[PDB]
């Protein structure tokens, strides 16, 4: 169906490791969107095909809210190309390192919108593995969207790859290499609550080596100005034992988050 030459690009939205995103109008219908480039060099390099292949698959037949959709793709002997919904106010993580804290009405009314696309998420049994800033983008009207589906996977599972990144959002189960279900969501939940409201993520250290430490023996400190209600929930979400984190509906009805956060469920 789709080729190159349907479209005209224009600014650079974002780099990531294989992701090379560009602003994008269809020439036709005059429709603006993301296209995000991958070249096929590295990824038969890496051996990540099987990634953006669970990529295109889930994020196509997803429909919420608070998910970013996925139209269709197509490529051209250098390239893989898939056409992206635009998300016009960009990423949390550029938004926290303009703030550098977000307020208990911000963080509330964010985690409200996590968990509600969670909860239809996991309704399939669909489990995300890689919560954090860099992937969640703004709509028009501010709310929270859902992207990049490259680590998703069907519960219960074993891990695939070597990590790449950063080890800041994981469960201890996920870096131990030991098996993993829909619980390791709200682990991350929990670390990005945290690091909303301090400005910075709870198990944060200088090395590899050491942030490893921190995440398996759970080595996390409140400062003064958390208050008892956030510290409750953030608590019950960062629990070394998976089956004792809390539930989607149990957060979503949590005192603190009714009082603060400014969306329903
Ligand atoms: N739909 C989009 N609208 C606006 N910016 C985007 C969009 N998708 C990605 N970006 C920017 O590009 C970055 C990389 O996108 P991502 O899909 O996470 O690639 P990768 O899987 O290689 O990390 C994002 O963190 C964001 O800054
Ligand atoms: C759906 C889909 O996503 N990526 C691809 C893909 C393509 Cl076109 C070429 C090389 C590698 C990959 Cl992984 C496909 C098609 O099998
Ligand atoms: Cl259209
Ligand atoms: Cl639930
Ligand atoms: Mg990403
Ligand atoms: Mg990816």
């Amino acid at each position: 169906q789709w080729a190159l030459e349907d479209f005209e690009i224009g600014r650079p939205l974002g780099k990531g490791k294989f992701g090379n995103v560009y602003l994008a109008r269809e020439k036709q219908s005059k429709f603006i969107l993301a296209l995000k480039v991958l070249f096929k060099a590295q990824l038969e390099k890496a051996g990540v095909e099987h990634q953006l292949r669970r990529e295109v698959e889930i994020q196509s037949h997803l429909r919420h809210p608070n998910i970013l959709r996925l139209y269709g793709y197509f490529h051209d002997a250098t390239r893989v190309y898939l056409i992206l919904e635009y998300a016009p106010l960009g990423t949390v993580y550029r938004e926290l390192q303009k703030l550098s804290k977000f307020d208990e009405q911000r963080t509330a009314t964010y985690i409200t919108e996590l968990a509600n696309a969670l909860s239809y998420c996991h309704s399939k049994r669909v489990i995300h593995r890689d919560i954090k800033p860099e992937n969640l983008l703004l709509g028009s009207a501010g709310e929270l969207k859902i992207a990049d589906f490259g680590w998703s996977v069907h519960a219960p599972s074993s891990r695939r790859t070597t990590l790449a990144g950063t080890l800041d959002y994981l469960p201890p189960e996920m870096i131990e290499g030991r098996m993993h279900d829909e619980k390791v969501d709200l682990w991350s939940l929990g670390v990005l609550c945290y690091e909303f409201l301090v400005g910075k993520p709870p198990f944060e250290a200088n090395t590899y080596q050491e942030t490893y430490k921190r995440i398996s023996r759970v080595e996390f400190t409140f400062p003064d100005f958390v208050t008892e209600g956030a510290r409750d929930l953030i608590s019950r979400l960062l629990k070394h034992n998976p089956s004792q984190r809390p539930m989607l509906r149990e957060v979503l009805e949590h005192p603190w988050i009714t009082a603060n956060s400014s969306k329903p469920s």
